């Protein structure tokens, strides 16, 4: 029953069990909907959620020791693309799961995806998540979440989108960070040049010209400004890059 606070991890802290050793990351601090999201989570892709206890809130969540996926993207590289694509896999994966229980995250992005022992990747940090489907009825967003090099062109323009649509767009810049080691742009809108050269299909620059054939096809599929076009996970399930053997 006894944790002790060994350090800081970045507030969270890494608790160790007195009796057991076994770890687990303490997250310290809207408060009452990540708890209830969290409750209702169980997925290998996913960080875990041990429990709550309130002070001063308390959450605790798994403590991955692999770190955070950020840490595997070299800059202006990436990382090897079979690394980047079971990395991919298994974001899917999660953001399937979470999708097929109706939840949203909202703030996809390599600071939120850890890694375990064996480096699999886990969701985390459902501070930002939401319910967009309940009782088999949708329900439309409206309210401005995420990061800005993330989000998906509709949250900017848009009054009310599609949930899904967002996090699809979130987890292909989450790709080409991977393949590249770069953001292709501060934010989508029309007036980021960076922007614009992508909707004018100028794939001869950077990030893109970093990018194999294969993995861009898919990014021309998920980088899609209209979300009603924009391609869904079964169909990104069934891309030939996403099924494409590689070997490190
Ligand atoms: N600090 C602190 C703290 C951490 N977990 C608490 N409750 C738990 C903890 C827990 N941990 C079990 C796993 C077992 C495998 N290794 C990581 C921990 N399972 C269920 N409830 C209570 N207080
Ligand atoms: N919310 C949430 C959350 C934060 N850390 C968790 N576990 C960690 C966290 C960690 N480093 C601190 C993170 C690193 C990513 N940005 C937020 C803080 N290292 C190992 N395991 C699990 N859930």
């Amino acid at each position: 029953e006894d944790w002790d606070l060994v350090q800081t991890l970045g507030e969270v802290q890494l608790a160790v069990n007195r009796v057991t050793e076994e770890a687990v990351a303490v997250k310290i601090v809207n408060i009452k909907k990540e708890i209830c999201i969290n409750k209702m989570l169980n997925h290998e892709n996913v960080v875990k959620f041990y429990g709550h206890r309130r002070e001063i809130q308390y959450l605790f969540l798994e403590y991955c020791s692999g770190g955070e996926l950020f840490d595997r993207i070299e800059p202006d590289i990436g990382m090897p693309e079979p690394d980047a694509q079971r990395f991919f896999h298994q974001l899917m994966a999660g953001v399937v799961y979470l999708h097929g229980i109706g939840i949203t995250h909202r703030d996809i992005k390599p600071e939120n995806l850890l890694l375990d022992e064996r480096d699999n990747l886990k969701i985390s940090d459902f501070g930002l998540a939401t319910v967009f489907r309940y009782n088999n009825r949708e329900r439309l967003l409206n309210k401005m979440c995420g990061t800005l090099p993330y989000v998906a062109p509709e949250l900017l323009k848009r009054r009310e989108f599609h949930a899904e649509p967002v996090d699809v767009w979130s987890c292909g810049i989450v790709l080409t960070a991977m393949l590249a080691g770069e953001l292709p742009w501060d934010q989508p809108s029309d007036s980021c040049q960076e922007y614009s050269d992508w909707k004018e299909k100028k794939t001869y620059l950077n990030p893109w010209k970093k990018i194999d054939s294969a993995p861009l096809a898919l990014l021309h599929k998920i980088l899609v400004e209209n979300p009603s076009a924009r391609i869904t996970i079964p169909d990104i399930k069934k891309d030939r890059w996403y099924n494409k053997p590689l070997k490190k």
